[PDB]
């Protein structure tokens, strides 16, 4: 008889492998939960379309958003989306999303991908690269990258240097084809929100 | 034939996946030891046992301490344990252990949580909120949260500001319950010491 | 069916392991990649041999550089062999790798190691500790830890107080042996490199 | 290849085990047939409902009906419903059945349960008794009593002793639990009747 | 190692199914002999063959004796069968058996049957019903009804009121075809035996 | 997932075959618990030990009281075990145990057995019988037959006729050796009770 | 694919396991090919039969023979069996050979023994022993002792010092039984012949 | 259903390997019992101890001793642990056994071994030899040697020129390993004795 | 966990046969290595090779040699092959190998043998026999019998009747062909030597 048990590290959540496992020594090991799969809220946020050709053993720039730029779309987006934030929230991860697909159906090829974290406004990526060592992006199609590590305004959000608590990331994607291949892709933020809803009902005013 | 590989991050100690399986490619994978039965000492600090008694669909806040008081309880408790500290040690990380259980018998749940690490003390939280996409705790009923990232006194451990070093949590427990239950909570630190002890004898003095 | 998925923290990168299992639920749980064998450029710098006779129960510290001496040995050698940086690059992570062997045959034991990262260059640890909850080494005999969290010079190196990127490691080694056990270690850095190489040719001057 | 075989035993029906298993020597050996699943008429007369809150180590009784009183509701239950009996029927059993369920949820413990058949109309049972080796109720949560072994009114019922041929119940419930339980009991007759319906219409007068 | 244990209950023996099951926890459960296949003797009174042709969704009266003459034909056939009876007996049952088989070939079809025992002398069957939960017959083809529960003539065997041993049986049978069926039924009585033959010769007379 | 039911048959205990077999369709056929391991208590009365030497083809008579000799051991040794009887009770059954055993060791052969109910106290049974298609005793070595189907002294048990609700048993045990075996045999009943003693403590007179 | 290989050590043949396995690394070894079912022509010379009566833990004399009377024997018995002797052959071996039986039928127990080769015409054994480290003999009850290591008359035999060439045997037999047990024993001498006749016929004489 | 035979050549028992096999053709094949496992008396007699350090691809001499020695120690360590030897007996064989340890933990090499039985007294070995063709002890780390092939004294048992019954051995041991390894060495000499012990009693004297 | 062991039987090596089986109680028995793939170097001193022509149902004399002859033959192709005999040896065994194979292709069949030891020079042997209880070849086509049980010359090894240490043997060769065979035979020798080699060097004369 085995038991579960569980870790959190930074809002990554784990558990026993031999609980995980036995599901139907091994539990000494922890797996790491998938995050969209875990604990707090998704919220999706989707940026942009952006269609890219890719050549044989090259990567091609996804996005080369300036630090400023990249913060005033994040900002816009997520406040956009969830004002008003009604409860106590804590953000506890942001993921850049890319999400790719082949423009023309009956192709056989597998997805590649590289990203730089930090980088700085102050910086002009290259347009394209040469594959060196890449990540290998699974049958889902997408590249998850964690960027982690009350404001009324954009320059409030500014003012209280918010923007250092993540990366600005700059991304590229290719894949193993030996042909050029013409790929769709799909840009966004998931944040992963912990909510402190209280147990409390909306009144229409006034209440009582 | 496989070959085992370890590799460490900030304290955290990874094994190919392969090597843990085949105790009777995977191999390329790593799976991370559970900190507890991993290197360095377990020392366990239990602060207090609390009753709470928790509506479906609901969790409770098991502790709301401020942080100099956070800070205070957990400089007093360790230090009051540990003193003497003979050898050079340094501490991996710290864990807030939150252990629960019925008190009542034959009933059948799962234990749900949520933490909040930062926050701040100039913070008060709801005393009972809502459950929302929860950790789910293991069968061992305990949920474990990691709080990382030579003082004779409480005044000169905050004078060296060495409680920037690790969060002040606050921790939800609730049920997968469709009941009211009472719960009896025992939450503990459990400090990872990595301990530098000379191969060295402890003489009664004069020495030689 | 199943889909394979990714996540990138940190530059750590994991898939989910449902899917690295199927290669011949589970799939909710993610396993990390080998970093040698993940993303990235490895680099190994070896910086020394050393020979060392360690007594059961014990283990001895095999290297004792002061912070300024750790870092104009990285340094140094790290711009040794990369020069000349043709492309941006990032630096990933860097792991102080400690490889050993016994210096006779028909042994069979076990290494058992620790590390410590901060520590300060104004310490100076013991030469010899006893074996305190230690880290089992695996098979492959090696224990890699990871260091982490565009200059000429090592004196811009330090003004630009990039040495602040990365800890400086003390590492003891020993043995689950009960006899004395002579070993051969040998201390290298991998660095993990992401480069980013533009899809453009060198040219002998002038271009064009 | 096996050959299936049936019996007959006042009308419990049996088959040989060699035959029910090989379904997809134990062939000379019978098991027989569930009476609900088996043949004859599953008729069930519903009487009542009950809340009983039981202490661990005790059963409550569910009815301490008199003789006459038993007699009479079965009697008017049965009739009530039954009217008219157009076919020749035999009554092959009569089951007293005791449906249990918590009136919580995330309740988990067993029930158990034990009867008396005789027992006779001049007998005052206690309310609450304690557990002594009782049947375990099965996970279906219920307890199935075969009580056995033309009529115009009870008073002709009566006067023809029909009441000699089956037994008055009396049943106590409990539950393997180490805390009080509250539980719903619904109780139940339920008939198993043999009808010899004539291969014949019903015609509207005159016939022909 | 498993133990093999027996019950009887009225002439009906049982064994432990583990016992059963091992022949090549479930121990605790026990199975019923065949009676054919059990202990006492099998004592076959063939009585007569019949031709019924059955419609679908009926079943055909096989049988219609008066309480006298099913009690003259059973104490005859056994009488003439048995005499001399010359040692103590105990007829343990008695079955009526009922053996069907198709009268044409190529006919695949299942033999559903329904009795009664009691019923009374002072009552006539109909010889037509339909089918309503029937028992079904086994690939045996044959139906075995148990009727249980030192005379010279049937006038004797009458005024010790044995007959009340026993009761007088009324059989339909009919199949799960969805055509008219012609069958051909033979109705046995099955003793089951028990004899108590002394160790003791036979000898011509006179003896010694 | 299957489901768990019950039946009493006059207390016979019945569970589903599917629901004993998936411990670790079937489930529309019962199997029947053992009695002895089974609801109510068990009350073993011994009675007398006795060496048999039983010829091959042969059974010896085990036991040959009158009638009125067996109700008086019997009654005798129940209330001289029993009294005082404290709480109201039902003898579920009784049953004449017969317990062998070989008197020299290094035999292998099996047991067999034949007994008889009714019988009447005025016959006088055979000493020694013919094996004629007998039971066959299990492993456990033991041969259980049940006998079924307030009082101050015997007398009154025999005015209440109370010796009608269970018979007067014979049995005869042999063996299925090729020679003459020396048998120890242990003759005992064992009483099935169902108890019902109330949740209500006893009190050192007066009570309160 | 495996190949078969054969070995002869004084005239016991022996086969590779490997091959003797693969029959529907174990190969390097060697399996010994049954002495009566291997090379060589059998030849039983029955010499008698013996009833003994053992207690337990003990061992009774099978034969005690002096050298001159086991020479006369085996020489007698041989020859008169043999004559004439008409090709050229060589006896490989000679077994003494203890066939068992019990008198009794349903024994269940095993036999033991304990030989003795050497020994000599003057001494007189014991008749009865006690069992110490005895060889265990298997179900086909039959303990083989091999023996080893032209003539007109016994005489010449012995003139020839011919009885050099084996052993005068003296032998025990028990069991493991708790009982005494009554043993019928037939003792012989198989010899081990291998024969070399020509390819040539016999002719009615003259012949040609 | 397969029978177990055996076969005694010179004291050296064996089985039907299929016999041997089935204790959950093979059959026609014998395996020889393991002798200090098989019938007969085990009797170590320890002569020594001693420590050799042997180098790689060597073997040193164990015992060195004239034969008149060997017969000296042997006679006087047999008689001095025997006497009183009170029932006649046969020496089966006599192994001459080395024990080898090594005399430091965490070494992993196999014991490799030659011994040499003729020889002759007049013989002075070889203190180190090469290896060649050695045989490889098991994991048991014994060497077993077989050396087969009334004495009041020794000058009495070379008188009776006794010491023709058996070898005087001489025995290298080395290893596999590829560094010079310390052994400690424990030579005994284990006796296989047939005993034949009367069943009588000691008494205290004079007897009756 | 099984132990492997060894034991020597007159230079015939076995090992436990459950420590054979698990490479990848049976542990209780031995099995014997290989002759010529265990202890000792192997010597195949090839004298011989010969067609013989075998018809169904007979075997063909292989070898006839007086004793004289087959000494001189071994002695001289043994010491011709060996000079010089550098260390001190034993000649643990010689087998006489039969190696066999056909002169056509495509036959299948095969082949047997059959061999004397003694036998004696004044003997001559039949050139054809028939087939008698043969011994089987395994499918390497060889048949190796073992012959066993410092001289300049054959005549000094004669003098020293050396030759008395080893049989002359005599070897018969057939098929189970039911047509005539021809087969191509080579005989040798195939000495088993234990070579006793001094851990020194050939140094060249003078040495140091």
């Amino acid at each position: 008889p085995t038991i579960g048990r569980t870790y959190v590290y930074d809002n990554k959540y784990y558990k026993n492998l031999g609980a995980v496992i036995k599901n139907a020594p091994l539990d000494n090991y922890l797996v790491a939960e998938d995050p969209f799969l875990g604990p707090g809220k998704n919220q999706k946020l989707t940026l942009f379309k952006e269609i890219r050709n890719v050549k044989p053993d090259t990567m091609k720039l996804v996005v080369g958003w300036k630090g400023k730029e990249f913060y005033r779309e994040t900002w816009t987006r997520f406040m956009e989306d969830s004002f008003p934030i009604v409860n106590d929230q804590e953000v506890m991860d942001v993921f850049l999303v890319v999400n790719m697909r082949p423009t023309r159906p009956n192709r056989c090829y597998k997805f590649l991908a590289q990203h730089a974290l930090r980088c700085d406004p102050d910086y002009v990526p290259h347009d394209v690269i040469r594959i060196v060592e890449p990540s290998w992006v699974g049958s889902n199609n997408e590249y998850r990258i964690s960027l982690a590590k009350y404001t009324n305004s954009f320059e409030q959000f500014i003012d209280r240097v918010i923007w250092e608590n993540f990366y600005k990331p700059i991304v590229y994607i290719g894949t193993d084809s030996a042909e050029e291949e013409e790929i769709l892709l799909e840009v966004s933020l998931v944040f992963k929100v912990k909510e402190f809803a209280p147990d409390a009902p909306l009144f229409t005013g006034p209440a009582y």
